[PDB]
C-alpha cells in the first residue's frame, strides 16, 4: 500500500539503538536480509550466476514489495558499517587513518548508490507508488548522499544533498507534523547543515544585524 | 486529490496570453475572482479543509498582482523610478499572498498532500524571486529561485511534470544567470 | 593620535611571527617596567591629559593579562589530557583583567576631559570590546561573547576603510563570529535557500 | 565634519515644531533647490570635492522620509488599505537606497570622510532602512535594521556623552523595537475544550 520507506528506516534504527549500538543494527539488519532474500527466493550465497544479481525494476516493486525491503536492509546495512567504524574513533580523526576514513565513506556511497537507485525505480516506471513515496525516497537518498559526502568533507556538494532532503522532508513532516520528520530533520539534517555550511564559511558574508539582534535579545 | 497550484497558474497564463496579454490576464481575473467571493459568500488551514474555493481565491489574487505588474512592465519598455517601484510593490504583493497560502496548506489540518505542500513553497518562492528580480537585489532572488527550482524539479521527476519545464527555461533559468552575472 | 589597535595589533603580528604568546609576554614585560619608571612607579582622564604613557600602560597592562591567557593556554593545549577547570578558569580570569582593564580606559577616554579625538574613544571602545569578546568566547558564553563582538566589529570595520584593521576583522573577529554563532545556533532560523544557492554556485 | 545624525534630528525638531510632514517636504523642496543651483557647474571624490554633494542626498533622503510621514499621518483617524501602505513603503524605501547609497559612498572610496561620520552614515541609512520595514510589516528584517542603529548610536553617545543620541534612542529606536518586537509575538483565545 505505502512504502513508508523513511519510516521504515528510522524504525530500524531506532530498534538497534534501544538496547545497543550501531554494531548491534549491523548483526540485527544481517540477519533481516537473510530473512528478507529467502522469501523472495534469492540465492543467499551467490552460486548459479543466472543473472546480474541485485539491479531493482520497476515491475519488481509492482510485484512485490518485498523487493523494496530487500534494498532498504541492503543499504541500511552499509550506512550501519560506516556508523560503527566512525563510533569506534569517536575520538578525534587524529585517532582515525585517512585510510578508514576512505572505507567508511565507501559503505556511505554504496548505500546512496542503492538508495538512489530505488528513488529512481519507484518514481518513473509506474511502479505504482504514491507521489508521497517517490518524494520520500529521494529525501532518504538524498540523506544517505549527504552523509557519505558530509564524511568525505566535501562540504558544499553534501550542502547540496542534504538541502533537497531537508526541503522534501519539511513538507512531509508538516503533511504528517512528522513526529518522526521532525526527529530527522532535528537530530540529523539540521545539525549535518549546520556544521558543513560552518566549514563551507557559507554564507560568505557574515550576518551582523541578525548576529546583532539575537545577541542583545538575551538581555 | 491535488491542488495543483503552478498546473493552474502555468495553464491560466498560456491561454490568456495566447490572443491577449496581461492586461487581459489581470481583467479576466478580476471577473474570475468575483465570481470566486459569491460561491464563499463573502486564510486559515480549516478553511482550506472546509472549500477548496480559499485555494483558488489566493492564486487568482497572487496572480492578478503578477498580471498587473507584468503589464506595467511591458508598457513602459523604453523608465521611471515611480513606475518601477509600484512594479515591484505588486509582485511583492503576489509574493506575500502565495506565501500565506503556502504556509496555510503547510502547517495545519489543511488536508494539504507533501506535494501540494511543495508546489504552493516553490510558487510563493517564484513570485518572490519574480519581485527581487525587478527590484536589482540580484543575491536575495538568486536565493528564492535555488528554492523554487529545486523543488520544481525534484516534483517534475516525481509527478510527472513536463510542465514545470517551460517555466524554467523562460523564467527561472534566464533570471538566475543573469542575476547571477551581475552579482558578478 | 593615539593609535590604539594600531599599536596592539603591530605587537602581536611582529612577536608571533618569529616567536609565542611567551615571548611576548616576556617583551611586554621588558616594555612595562621600562614604561613604569618614567611614570615615576587605577587610571584618571587628567593623567592622560598629563601624559601619553599613562595610556600605553594601560595597554602593556591589558596586553600583558591578555598573552599570559594564551600562553597558559597553549602550553596545556599540547599536554594531550584536557586541561584542568582550574587551569580553564584561570584563563579566563586573565583575560576578564585584561578587559576590565580595557574598559576601564575607554570609560576615562569617553566622560573626562581627556583631550582624547573622537577616533580615539572608538578605538578604545572596539579594543575593549575585542578583550571582552576574548574572555567570553573562552569562557563559552557564546551569546554575550557576540555582543561584544558585533560593536568592536562594527567600530573596526569604519576604522579600516578610513590595511591592519581590515587584517584585524579578517584573521580574528570574522572567524571568531561564525565559531561563536555556530556554537550559539545563531541564526535560529537555518538559511536554507543561502545555503541552497551557494552550494550548487561553489561546485 | 558632515554630522548627519545631527543635522537631521536637527531638522525634524524645527519643521514640526510647529508645522508638519507636508510642511517640511515642501521646505525640504526649497533646500533642494539652493543647493541644486551652487553644484550645477553619487561618488566619494565628488564628496571630496564638495560637501554639498552629502546635502543633496541628504535632504532627498529627507523628502522621501517627509512625503511618507505626510501620507501616514492624513490616515492617523484610522485599519489603513493596504494600497496605501504599499505607496508609504516605496517612498521610505527609496529614501533608504538614498541613505544607504551615501553610506558606502563615505566609506570606501576615500571620500575624506571620519570614522565617526562613516558611522552615522551608516546608522541613518539604517534608522531609514528599519522605517520601511516597519512600516511594510515585516517586523523581523525591521528588527535587526534597528539593532544596528540601537549599537552605532550607542556607541556614537559615548563619543558625546548625550547630545542627541541618548534621546535618539530614548524617543524612536527603543520604542519603535518593543513595538516590533510585539508584533512578531503571534495566544490561543481561551477556551474549555480538552487539550
Amino acid at each position: 500500500h505505502h512504502h513508508d520507506i523513511t519510516k521504515f528506516v528510522v524504525t530500524s534504527r531506532e530498534k538497534a539503538l534501544l538496547y545497543g549500538d550501531y554494531a548491534t543494527y549491523r548483526t540485527q539488519l544481517s540477519g533481516k536480509l537473510l530473512n528478507c532474500r529467502k522469501k523472495l527466493n534469492i540465492a543467499t550465497k551467490n552460486r548459479g550466476k543466472f543473472h546480474p544479481k541485485t539491479a531493482i525494476t520497476p515491475e519488481q516493486i509492482a510485484e512485490n514489495t518485498e523487493y523494496v525491503r530487500l534494498q532498504l536492509l541492503t543499504a541500511e546495512r552499509a550506512w550501519a558499517h560506516a556508523m560503527a567504524m566512525k563510533a569506534a574513533h569517536s575520538a578525534n580523526t587524529k585517532g582515525m587513518t585517512g585510510r578508514t576514513r576512505s572505507h567508511i565513506v565507501s559503505r556511505l556511497e554504496k548505500g546512496a548508490r542503492i538508495a538512489e537507485k530505488l528513488a529512481q525505480a519507484l518514481s518513473d516506471g509506474a511502479s505504482g507508488a504514491s507521489p508521497t513515496d517517490i518524494l520520500d525516497a529521494r529525501a532518504y537518498a538524498a540523506l544517505l548522499r549527504g552523509a557519505a559526502l558530509f564524511e568525505k568533507q566535501n562540504w558544499g556538494a553534501c550542502l547540496k544533498s542534504y538541502a533537497i532532503c531537508r526541503i522534501i522532508y519539511t513538507a512531509l513532516a508538516t503533511s504528517s507534523k512528522g513526529d518522526i520528520f521532525k526527529e530527522l530533520l532535528s537530530d540529523t539534517i539540521d545539525p549535518s547543515m549546520r556544521f558543513a555550511a560552518y566549514q563551507a564559511k557559507i554564507p560568505r558574508t557574515l550576518p551582523i544585524a541578525t548576529i546583532a539582534h539575537r545577541a542583545f535579545e538575551q538581555s
